[PDB]
């Protein structure tokens, strides 16, 4: 009778989930040119790392060259570099050159191993490195300036080095794609703890000019976040020895899940297993029965969950907390009035729902 | 119904762990020196005995030879140490040379074994075991010192002086990737318990100085705590008899099994066990089945489970008592009241809700 | 009653094949160093080609360096070389040590991966390149020597050429590990067919002097021997497609499967096949019954039965022709009447028993080529006519 | 007993047959650039077959850029030929760039696809054509000269021509890889039966210059020969009607099926199938086993079987004759005796006994039983 | 044993006849424009066959309209004109646009509504309705000239003229595609008995000029050929009696079936079914086993079958003559010698074999 109502809404959030589209779909692949770390020598690894640094650090490269080098930075953890960015590249958007470098022997710039269609492909880059330099007044990537000079020659230093560099990259995805700003606070929190934890060698720190910069590529760039996403949930998954480089990725990753889907944890975590005594007004109802379509819809979107909102995924509209206003005022109302930690999130929607608001409030806070 | 999201929580909680992770994943192997015993010959053990402290005292020795060396020291209880270290030796960031020099012909350092090629070698060794006396002002690895001095002849006298030098690496390990300072209480109470049961020959004992550079050696690579958690792992097993080597290291397992899973023992000891009538109040309960997931989560991680946090092992992230905040505060709350030992542990950290801690307080002891 | 015996035969060559060998085994182990190309741009490849034929052509150089120049030879194939020799490479006797060399711009060598911790690794290099020249009297590794210094800058010439170098190596192994001399007939004979056919491209032929070096290097190294069956073996399986590369060693095999066990493929050829009037006499009875236990055997030994020989499996000794002597000896008395190609082997070997080879030569050609026990039935009434004019 | 030897010969011959190839065995991919025709239009269609013709006729051209073009030139077919190239290439040895001609109304070669880095490239495109021109001493593609000029205007002079030029890639594909000398007898035989049924339009004939030039481009390339074997196994499926097009090139399989296995079908036609008294001869037996173990082994192989030579493909080294020597140099003096069309085949190889090909012949030329005697 | 090598020459002969080509292979589609009687009237119907076949006659119009308008001649037959082009045409190299015509006054090609630009479309028909008349020497399509101007206005004299041109089209498709030339002796052969059958109405008889121009037509496109034996097949189809228009096509069905097979039927015929001395012979005894593996295959090629040749489906290349050689020898040899009619067919192939012939009569 009531059921069928029920069991309609629920047909209706399933329904067409399923099938394959047709080809046509897919959207005008972009060229993306990655340079890659040719061999195991330190000499080319160190040289390599401050070329791509200063790719991204530079003001006058085009977008093009700039997520190619930010695929050179946080592809230096693998043994085979170039293998590990074409084998878990995974995003139709973009269609990969990989070039593997010639011990890095030309200069400033990578220098090309078989010798250039065009002499200057070597001076572009040339311009992309002098650019980068006067743009940003002579700052090299790190704090420290010996770092910014360091030439390294040995595996130790080199790991020391790259391990610092990557985890500084990976502290700031987690703010980059959900708040751009207000970030600082939240990532330098995070880099104290893996320093203070050494974790991670502070000599080679990475300064405030490349980490906004690096920040503002995230932002702005799609096709990062998605090979990024694609490390995230891999690097995530158990049944494998781990060395500092993964469990450095691994250990961002306790702040990284369930980011950008805020508003569905916080309806699960406050008001619905909070299970006040209100739950059981009549006017709820509508808004559980949302929440139980939810649940089982969470369950159906299934490898991708943990990192819906940095995806952008289209089935993340449907999780967006605005979608179950009654049951959400009641749950911020509540949440705030009990958790002194919490109530710091902005949470000024016009999907606040006065009478929840106040009774979750009054639930929460003067109900015993 | 109510369940579903229980079961939903749960279902977060273990969402994506399972699976094999990608081959890609692989991290770049650093290639480490470790000098090892040739022979059953206690003049070989006791002079690679002096040249691994020595190694270990260097300020001349980069790090890589000085972990090289530390797992020289902490292998001298096998009968064939180098197979015990490439048994045991399990995680991928750090790749073995072991060369077990017999000879120990040459002097000090070990012997090049080839010839012309080894020269620089020798005189490598010869500026590391200088550097070592000269940075140590000529403090030797003994606190009393006609030990640094005795030329071990007999098995006796080597194995009360080896299972004494390894059960002063082994008081390390509790606190150096914990609380790094503050350390001395504990390892001093542990050092007194060794010698006043008999287990330890006292002629053979370290000096603060070399147990404190050796202990910020262990606090500062990963390698290091991999060989030695491997054997923490092997000898807590069962079904083998021990000897006066192997005893030792169970001996000190006992202090140094859950350390550094402080918070989540704390919990479930203080305020779950407990279980104070307050555990009825509605705000409790979400918190109370977080925990419930957390504790049959903790069971599924499963061996390595002892010792996560000196690992690093990410999945311990997920684990820590910061992520349980209303139950947390109102764990301590009655654990400092009730039990005048508790407490001493510093717990000032950000996630403490002072009403839900009082809570705890006025529970545990103004309510009998 | 009498087939207890026969069982307890093959018992006995099945006996003590079963378990897991005891560790102390392992034999100990060769450290060799292995340059691979550390990428895909021909400037390096051609470069790195001429390095490694020189290795191969040096006076001066090592047998540890020899054998890690041959496996740079014959892995330029690869699109990633270095991978297709760790993966594949799986022979307890050696353990490589592989530096994927990218600049090569050193000259002759290789350019020192880290820097060298001795420049003399450079120099090391420079006397071998020096010695190589020097030691050829100038004559380089190429027939015409135009090519021996034609630097190569697109990937069409790369490709062209270096399928050319590769399959001028596995002309070889056919013969290498078989009959080292005598061997010129015979690889020159299957060199005619890939230049007369196109596969291979004719450019780039290696003179008779660097091959007979490299033939050479193939006999008296068993660890080279070891890797080029692994990849003779792994190559020759189905379910994929070939590329000119992979169809050469493909097309190699044709010659090289089923060499050096001659003894065995010859008696079930002639003789046995043949089911001539003569099996059923009573002198061969057990000498069957061995066979019988060595096919089932050759079944059971399985992944490497192509290559035996080649690989020195142990087994194979037991499939030696020797082991079933009064068959044998039959098998190639019939062969050598019958089938005109064949009896241009040298078969003066201890096993054949005059007697029964001429048995086997007699009742073959006295039978009118094995006119002594026709099988076939059926097609029709006997040709009275027909059986005289054979 | 014996039965076990037949059993164990068998399984020797698909022994390694199974199993999936380890990845590491894939070789250096070859980037090739395909230009290909941009739109539905006459006027660009008649002028890039033009260009084709005349890239694969230049004298300067990288052998890369001539197996391109070889691939534009038959890729003709399709309404839309990077479809075509995409759907049916592949080949592991060869990684093609797909340059989808621009309208490419710029001169004799491609429009530069965005504006060139190198111009050089629409000028090297001029040095080849150039080239191709001096080269040939003025002899452009088409055998009558009013050909080369024609600019095209209509679809229907577009079939015309495109049908007339494809034809003259596929009479090639029946000798190029199998006697690519001596080529000229067959692939006349072949044009003048097209010509004679009317299918293709006669005014669009090419030169043979042009049409040597190409015989030599596929004799020299494994790559073009494996996208032509690759088409010719597609258009031969079924589930499709077939009009004038892909009608050709289907006409032309039926020529094409089985060449270059050629010994391996005559010992089953001729011989085998004759099954002459003489095939109960005792001799004969292991030959016999061999064959049956050849057929087996051939169904084994399966959907390349056609084309198996053609391909390069490794397995045909086993299907040679030469495998069946006796049974071979029988089936021989049986079919040159019999055969009047046969023994124009080259039978000079090593693998013919010649004692026993005599005894074929002597068999082959030896209830009434009056009108054998009387013919 | 022997029985497996049979078996697979069979198996070779069938091997990858099946699954379904993939849709990129679909050649480059040609748009050609076919003009059909818009109404029900035999004032339109004449006038326009009258165009069409002038359309046909013309030196000017280029070979796409010159099938097009071959297509508007033989659609004359259907009731519905545009719905029996539609419905029956099923090649796919080329598109069809069909204009109805408005009851066309324009002359010779039709009126045009489509606007300015297509004024200068009714002076290119102009232009080729001239030239037709101007370079056939003032031959109309009819051989006496009273035909040429006829203007018919009832049913049952249109049917009878209708029928009468369209038997003359019909009676090419017979020789188009196997002998286009030394067609005549053929092509009257089968006129005789449709007259002395009194089926065609002789006043309409249609010019030696025109019809040569018709088959030349049939002979030149392949596309024009593959909607006539659309239609012949579709008409031999049972489901349905036929009248007059249907059952002339259904009549001349009888002379051009199994066209262009001559060899494969002649074996079956001559030699197989007739059981000779000669099928004792064991050296054709192979050729044996291959008719068998042709009959096997013939039945699996399936509905086409009686027009292979006309279709040109590649497959019948296979079917071919000289594909079994030493049995066609002799089937011709017997064959030759004992059917008074046979021989008359050219048998100068290369396949032949004087001996196996000569045994055939000798049998």
């Amino acid at each position: 009778i009531f059921e069928e109502a029920a069991s309609f809404r629920s047909y209706q959030s399933k329904l067409g989930r399923d099938g394959r589209a047709s080809a046509a779909t897919a959207t005008l692949t972009t060229k993306i040119r990655i340079f890659v770390p040719a061999t195991n020598s330190p000499e080319l690894r160190w040289e390599l790392t401050l070329f791509a640094l200063d790719v991204i650090r530079s003001p006058s490269a085009a977008e093009s060259m700039k997520v190619g080098a930010a695929f050179t930075l946080i592809s230096m953890y693998s043994e085979r570099p170039g293998a590990l960015i074409r084998s878990l590249l995974n995003d139709p958007d973009i269609e990969a050159v990989i070039i593997d470098v010639g011990s890095m022997v030309n200069g400033i710039p990578v220098m090309e191993r078989r010798g250039d269609k065009a002499q200057e492909e070597m001076e572009g880059l040339m311009r992309i490195l002098k650019t980068a330099r006067d743009s940003s007044k002579g700052k090299t990537p790190f704090v420290d300036s010996r770092a910014y000079g360091l030439r390294i020659t040995d595996m130790s230093t080199l790991v020391s080095a790259v391990i610092t560099i990557e985890a500084q990259i990976w502290i700031l995805i987690a703010k980059a794609v959900t708040a751009p700003d207000t970030a600082e606070e939240s990532e330098t929190r995070r880099w104290a703890k893996y320093v203070q934890q050494k974790r991670v060698n502070p000599f080679f720190a990475l300064t405030q000019q490349w980490l906004t910069e690096m920040r503002n590529l995230l932002s702005q760039s799609l096709s990062v976040r998605k090979f990024m996403v694609e490390i995230l949930i891999e690097v995530k998954k158990g049944g494998s020895a781990k060395g500092r480089a993964v469990e450095i990725i691994s250990d961002i990753g306790n702040y990284v899940e369930e980011t950008g889907m805020a508003g569905f944890f916080a309806t699960i975590r406050f008001g619905l297993e909070t299970r006040y005594p209100a739950l059981a007004l009549n006017e709820f109802q509508s808004d559980l029965n949302t929440i139980k379509s939810l649940m089982l819809l969470y369950r159906e979107i299934g490898p991708r969950a943990p990192y819906m909102v940095l995806l952008e995924e289209s089935i993340q509209t449907k999780f967006a907390p605005g979608g179950y206003p009654l049951l959400w005022s009641f749950a911020m109302g509540v949440a705030t009035t009990i958790d002194r930690s919490m109530g710091a999130l902005n949470i000024n929607r016009g999907y606040l729902e006065p009478m929840y608001f106040r009774l979750g409030q009054k639930s929460a806070r003067h109900h015993a």
